[PDB]
């Protein structure tokens, strides 16, 4: 099966663009990354940075995750992110999202060896 690390890349990484360029970014990306296959995932965040810079966050500031776990890490720097949130007209299989572009610190949970991001916790 797909590894947790691979799933994080699929769900959260977009190193191919620097920022969302149009209001349709989330509709396109949620569909193309197969996040709407079974149901409309209600919220998702894409990170517009190199995979290496995001993996490096697992060696930065240790913080508690929202759910209390202590394998979360906050990035020292802000990063380019896109927030995707389901709209009121969203109806499976035609899932619909609002695109919001922002520059925030990210918080990820890390696991494994190599120690890599496997869950996106929050942006602050």
């Amino acid at each position: 099966k797909e590894t947790a690390a691979a799933k994080f890349e699929r769900q959260h990484m977009d190193s191919s663009t620097s920022a969302a360029s149009s209001s349709n970014y989330c509709n396109q990306m949620m569909k193309s990354r197969n996040l709407t296959k079974d149901r409309c995932k209600p919220v998702n965040t894409f990170v517009h940075e190199s995979l290496a810079d995001v993996q490096a966050v697992c060696s930065q500031k240790n913080v508690a995750c929202k759910n209390g776990q202590t394998n979360c890490y906050q990035s020292y720097s802000t990063m380019s992110i896109t927030d995707c949130r389901e709209t009121g007209s969203s109806k499976y299989p035609n899932c619909a999202y609002k695109t919001t572009q922002a520059n925030k610190h990210i918080i990820v949970a890390c696991e494994g060896n190599p120690y890599v991001p496997v869950h996106f916790d929050a942006s602050v």
